[PDB]
């Protein structure tokens, strides 16, 4: 009951299945480090070169907090490859329903300075600050997978990221400093105001969010007819070919069709050297410039193509216990880049950008062909890697909105856990008691899955692991201890990949 | 009891603030004139020019009927400066939630025409007419703010404008009248038919109506963080650049998004004199043209361009009994040309057309950039003289309906009420009791909006009067007697416009 | 009920008196005219010269309103030349307790011009609007004694004055209108907003406003003991005189005192033609000079001192029936100049400026003495012209307020009510049916008064008619119907004048 | 429940709005440091030079006690930017209701030196000992503003000042100590006697002060009316102007007034180094002199004038964990001096020192001006930087009591918390083990305002952030984590002052 010496928590990484419900716990040993000796920090980059390959070229200007913050936000953290596969092979479609976070088992350690080394002592007084914005009241972290995530492996010692923010913005202007970049419409906020549980190590913290009906799916069905041969192959139509004329027998493209596939926007890669942002299909907003791409998904048969396809970094091995990771630059060598193929939008999706009549008789390929009425489309393959929710920034108006990057729309989404060590003062200006707390984070997510069941007679495609995998250690650790999960560079692996069960119409 | 000695109703302009409503007041004495010889008159313009700067440019053809009709729709008519103000600050948000409309002390005056002038005497047992359209059985006049409107000040004495409308028009040809125009499609409306409370001095008349939850709201909220940069700027993410390369930290901007700003309309702003209309981006719809400038909103840092920003005029002074205002155009040097510009748009909206691949590895500028699932957009900042609510015109499908003039969306709007004086024939054939009616209206609209709080810890923008409004007698009545309201051309004003409160997410 | 044929109230100019209570009814046929086109106007002095002599020469900016108000603050309204002897004569003090105003018996008058002349006829369906601003919502106006007010004389025939008020001024620049006198404080009332009785011929209306227990009295006793000799003649006192020596018998101003008189502000007058205002004694304040003259009452002996003692114009004779007032000088040849003696404050006040000690033992004449603890003084002598309440402009902080002028002091004071035409449009731009309405105001207040008792065994002082005054027929009218009221210049007759009543200590 | 694993409180330093109640919470972490070794040491400056620019120079004499004690008076401290903007634009006054102080989370923690540096850990058993001073046994420190206070952003890590007094003081004579002030009324404390709670890790501490209802208020409320156009301006008076002549139109200050602005004391600036005291305005008291600088508020264009305007130093940046202040003085170059403009007294307050009559006919400039009755001004604006309540010291008599320098009247104040750490001694003779104690203080104050609602019709005056303060990081946090609050000298920006909000009267 508070004491020293009882468990405030227990360890649990299992999932448990339901008919249509999963239950996945996520329990970490986090690790909270105090943040630029808790104090709140202006920070932004002057310089708005807006080019490519090179470092702080996009204006911004925020805080970094001395608070530290929980993200969970992916699929890999909440699902084992174990339990992945099983969700591709037997779901249709899933969303979260509610998420559970117990903070427990809280160490504050202090680390004293000696010739020997760096010692560690247990500080039984010392609190963490911990409080979670359900209000909305602090600026939400909303883009996806960034290194402030957990590790997916239960093992790995996860490091609560540092929280920081970015605020409106002005365009720079010469010689001047970042404060120059904040206006009237910039915004300050102190989490520090907030109402926070203060901890000792006998305190357990825990927050329950529960996410809205209207939360959005996420799709692992593919269409098995191709959407232009919707008809009976035996029978002709009445209806006339796309030029007009007759509807020959077998040539269902020909033929006009009751729908459309969802839009395209043309996509470019480009591999210039420091080439200007606008050179990239996309547009400026405020002072920086905002790309599109991948865009719309599109099929595309090829392998390798930045634009069209989702693309992402993943860890080659991922350590138990990597360090602090607050401005440090995913290392390239460390890194997969892999590719999520399209191919699975073979039925349904485009496969090219549309031609329409551009004049006298002829049709040009459409760089931009927006959203007309009766456009029919799936959306890219999710990944494993993928986000679990993805929030849009508020704004007034949205447009069918989806993270072609990943993610399952929400009208909300669980407000950020913000936690930081509280600040142990010596007694001396600028001083204070050098401590880092430890403790396990358990998060519970409530998932919903619609089961899929075939009715086609002959056999269908399960995803397998391949011995390639497996002698990759995919989804195991390697000799070394590391976590391996994406093996390979390039089309990432078929396994991490949605849009797998066969919907028959 | 209906005496012609008791009064029907008082004069109420005040505004009363609950917690999330307003309830507004606006009363104002309305004249009611005959209108031509109380006779429909079939109005219509042959010619079918469609060239900028001349008048009777697009075919058209209508009736003007006997009714004079209520337009109390627009912001200022309801909102004082200084409540506006309130509303401005104080509301992320409001709609419309019921107009109750009175019409009381109905005065029926006969103008005698003597040697000396003409003699103002009481009718009272003259009626007036007045029904309103709750079923919508004649046109609506859904165009906003033509000059039909109330004043904004309650002194202000308004004339009910003559009720007049257009009908499907054929397109015209040469040597033929206005009747040519007319079709079988043509719809001639008598609105004498319908049922209508005649009024004489005692009588009162009210009518009510009630808003749908569906209604559309008014926007005061603004983004702080931009759109592009929602990342924590102190971490690198699994993410790749636009271009498909690492995503280098504080370049957001290379970085690619879960989400894309709203569409972008390429526009255009022509100065050659009497160009086509073809020539200003737009449509051919019927046998005239339609345009669609300004278009979706987009973010423009320059104070003057007509077709990306909102663009109306506003009265320089209002004179507090300026006549009846039937086929009169707005004098030119009686008005501001004001243009509300999108620069509050700078964290949401896309500041200008976007680029797209075009070919061979090269983006184009997007000369109509449509809506694609995952765009995000703010919408154009509404403004005082907006108008509260516009009604779109029927039809079988909409997308996404906003006014970029101005306006919330309404499932339904309040009908029209109409207002005739009872012809007083004479005996003699073509002669009527020459015979005006005075009357006070009160239109009380019931507002909800949402109250605003600020998260931030820094201090946040206000709106606030300044000196030379105040020395320009804005909101005031100046040494003639003349309400200002808008006291300048070229930017609006900041205080008229909307999107101020700061959104943190 | 309501018709235009039975009567909406009586006419009752009585006063009633109670045991400690007065009620009085001051009845008055009230014109109500239309102001200024019914437009609110901007107007303002520009010009900031400061010197005596010259009118405009305090810059000033504010609004006339088209609405006219009621103002019945005075003495000599509500009392007439009788019941005010009797208050005078009997009543130590008084104080106004609630005041109930009707107006009734409204006509709406149309004027119409003729080669003959203007012909009037009644405008029966006509209105006039009323609010009486509760709330203090529209500025008080709160300067004493304006040509605003209602005859003292129930058969004058009261015409409202044009409301109009003063707002922020800035200090006046060269080559500017008024409107650079409004800044961003400066506010602009519009009556018309507030939610105002629309009242016709067989419509009353009636307000009640009840005095805060708070209220100031208006002294009628005068102290028959020196202040300075308190002491019992016949024997020595313990303490030595001012100047610290034996206190001799029978030399009480020798004899220190356990009080001292209200404070005295060295006052001048100043007859130099067109003197700077600050030659006068006063203060600064905002871009113009405030006087403090006459100050703090002291006795003066003498009958004619600007300064010293308060001085006012009085109406020589006093017409039924004068035009509108608005914009109007008193004519000099119309009025007295009256100057109420401080003869009366002889046993309390100081008859001087104080002599304190100035250096070397020495004692000067004191140009300011504040006061201090232990100031004992008697108010200014109220008169019947005087105002029955002032009310001071609202502050932070106030000290002991009374005014020099007159009227007692109220935590707050009737609201102003407000009497408009309201327009009656002719349907032709800034044409008016001309028209103006008469109606009966009653203003009916309690008072409550204390009854004074002599215990003097000796005759006292009563105050009585003299044969100069009725030989001036003072309250009576003359052989040419007038008013005369007071009748003469310099010392305002005995008649007119509080502090009559013997206080025994 | 007491052990030292759990919590004892949670850290909130949010504000609560009510319809007209405001609830704070500030909330820091506060360092406890041993003071002088435990000992009450007498203290006190022989030396009675009364010259500017020297320390030292006022002859004082008292003890510092071993405890320290709790200042959070002030208005920054309780009040973000954000919400002290709110307050400012929304109540035209407020004041604090009752106080609730919270200390939890205590921490003794013990220092001991070694060779490597001083080393911190945790002294479980160790207690801090506090008491409140609800009966005002002990001194109090009344003076605002001083270096004791608790920094205004929740971060700032907040150090007990030491608790010292000064007592009865003797004129000092040549050739002795501090002891010779010392005197038969010199009163020395021992708060060591007073019952106090002795507090361990495992306890928490709180007390409650509320407020009596007799409790100052602050006003944010400016006067739109000048004071001395009081009047109709339409309108001529029967008054007769301050020379007592005929009142000309539009001559308002010309006119006499039924009130004064509130008194002027003539105030002087010196810059002569090392200046005798009594040069300044003021009054010898006891052995010392006091100055009356600034004095009674007098409206002042000029921007500049140390003696007219409250002057303050306010800090460049706060850093968030300063050492103990105890003995330091503020460093000049790390302080803003500013100077609280009276501009805001326009309408109200007297611009100048008054003139009076001096001799012979002229009026001579009132050195000083006391009040006078029927003398009405408003307060010195008060500013954020202000403390929350003035106490003044117990006399028998006060007038009219108000701070200059800030904050509201209290019958009472909330008691001096005091805190000490208990001296753990080491058995051996004047040796103590080196401990200090850190924990978390919440002060909660209930706060009333009235809400402040505009009449006028015009756009009113708001605060509003302006670009260079955020630019500044006004309110926000800068570049090196430290808080900037007032960014600029001179006259202090106009956010942080009060007498915004219009009062219609
Ligand atoms: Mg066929
Ligand atoms: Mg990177
Ligand atoms: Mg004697
Ligand atoms: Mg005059």
């Amino acid at each position: 009951g508070g004491g020293i010496g009882e468990s405030t928590g227990n360890w649990t990484c299992n999932t448990v299945w339901g008919k249509n419900s999963i239950i996945t716990n996520a329990s970490r040993h986090c690790v909270c480090l105090t943040r630029d000796l808790d104090m709140y920090k202006a920070i932004g980059n002057k310089d708005n070169g807006l080019v490519f390959g090179t470092e702080n070229k996009t204006a911004w200007v925020g805080w970094s907090t001395p608070w530290n913050y929980i993200d969970y936000n992916q699929m890999c953290v909440h699902f084992s490859p174990r339990d992945w596969q099983r969700l591709i092979n037997t779901a249709s479609k899933w969303r979260p329903r509610s998420v559970h976070i117990k903070i427990f088992n809280i160490q504050v350690i202090q680390k004293t300075t000696v010739s020997d080394g760096t010692q560690y002592s247990n500080d039984l007084t010392g609190t963490i600050q911990i409080f979670a914005d359900a209000q909305g009241r602090y600026p939400k972290l909303l883009y996806p997978c960034q290194t402030t995530m957990m590790g997916p492996f239960p093992n790995h010692i996860y490091y609560l990221p540092q929280y920081a923010y970015t605020t409106a913005c002005d365009g720079p202007t010469s010689n001047q400093d970042i404060n120059a970049l904040l206006n009237t419409n910039s915004a300050f906020y102190c989490l520090d105001e907030s109402p926070s549980a203060m901890l000792r190590t006998g305190n357990e913290w825990s927050c329950h969010y529960t996410f809205d009906d209207d939360t959005g799916w996420v799709h692992n069905t593919r269409s098995t007819i191709p959407i232009f041969e919707r008809a009976n192959p035996l029978y002709d139509t009445w209806q006339v070919d796309l030029r007009g004329n007759d509807a020959l027998r077998g040539h269902f493209s020909s033929w006009r069709q009751p729908w459309l596939p969802g839009p395209v926007i043309n996509m470019t890669d480009g591999t210039a050297a420091g080439a200007n942002l606008n050179t990239m299909p996309g547009v400026d907003v405020g002072a920086s410039y905002m790309g599109i791409v991948p865009g719309p998904p599109i099929c595309r048969a090829e392998n390798d193509k930045d634009e069209y396809l989702q693309t992402f970094w993943t860890p080659k091995t991922i350590g138990q216990n990597e360090g602090d990771v607050k401005n440090s630059q995913i290392n390239t060598s460390t890194a997969y880049k892999s590719q999520v193929p399209t191919g699975r939008l073979w039925e349904v999706n485009a496969r090219g950008q549309y031609k329409a009549a551009s004049s006298q008789g002829n049709v040009a390929d459409q760089q931009w062909a927006g959203c007309i009425p009766g456009m029919i489309w799936d959306r890219r393959p999710a990944t494993y890697f993928d986000p679990i929710w993805q929030e849009k920034p508020i704004t007034d108006d949205s447009f069918m909105y989806v993270s072609q990057m990943g993610g399952c729309t929400v009208s909300g989404a669980p407000g950020h856990i913000f936690v930081k060590n509280t600040p142990k003062p010596t007694g001396t200006a600028n001083e204070y008691v050098d401590e880092y707390s430890t403790f396990t984070i358990t998060v519970t997510m409530e998932w919903e899955y619609e089961p899929h069941s075939f009715s086609q007679w002959n056999n269908y495609k399960m995803i397998s692991n391949n011995e390639s995998s497996a002698q990759a250690y995919v989804g195991m650790c390697n000799a070394s201890g590391q976590y391996v999960l994406n093996h390979s560079a390039g089309q990432l692996p078929e396994m991490w990949i949605t849009k797998n069960l066969s919907r028959v119409n």
